[PDB]
């Protein structure tokens, strides 16, 4: 029930059904987050910015609030955005 | 004696005479944080925002100070205060 | 030759010589860390505030500069100063 | 084809692919990392600053985008921009 999402070396550990929420998304979409599992690790990798994730996994753990850390460039953080696909 | 809380993926450690300083919180309630015990891995989960748990952890180390991260929006950090029961 | 401190489940890993920079604190002194150290998991352990723990060890690391993070306030990282015997 | 880099404890994973479009960096020049290459643990270890990483890092990952994060002094992170050989 449980799934590991490793950010550039970060594990984030969430529910199926936290991210199931959008499932428009690229990590709500079984098809679309496939691209990005590990076998080996049983887990999801990405290579890349570690300091958006939380911002985007709070996306689904609020059910919808999506906020950019104060500390992550507003075109850097837009381009996170863009590539897991929450527009 | 050590108690281990994962938010999100997040491994956060602490003593249990920390958690215990504030009997009527959710963390220093042992009823209402056995509700989040994971047996199998002897620690609590919680599907929640990371970076707001540095602040709800140091508000036990500190013995009752209360402080917001900077980084962390003022109704986040006001959700997870409630969601902590630390009022 | 490498020494892990953990704070509060933060762990953090430098080598003896870079603590040994500085004996009279704390972390520099043998005989005051060891009250802190934890047999069953080889490592120092300290219930603390872990975003004011990066500047404390860079303290060593750059040979003596003490920077202040930041997103940690001057009166909080002020206690930590303290307590790791910089001063 | 994937490689661990270990910051002070703080654990970076990336793709070699990555590293290898800048090799005339540190990092990107494999007989410059070897030096910090740690054999029995299969990753590479540096004793340095935490937070300037996630930045350096991601210099690699956006193709050339050195952004400073907000939280780390000017003076300290261009002395990890030396270091790194970014320049």
């Amino acid at each position: 029930e449980r799934v590991v999402i490793n950010i550039s070396g970060l594990r984030f550990e969430t529910q199926l059904k936290t991210l199931a929420q959008f499932p428009e998304t690229l990590l709500g979409d079984p098809k679309k987050r496939m691209r990005y599992f590990d076998p080996l690790r049983n887990e999801y990798f990405f290579d890349r910015n570690r300091p958006s994730f939380d911002a985007i996994l709070y996306y689904y753990q609020s059910g919808g609030r999506l906020r950019r850390p104060v500390n992550v460039p507003l075109d850097i953080f837009s381009e996170e955005i863009r590539f897991y696909e929450l527009g």
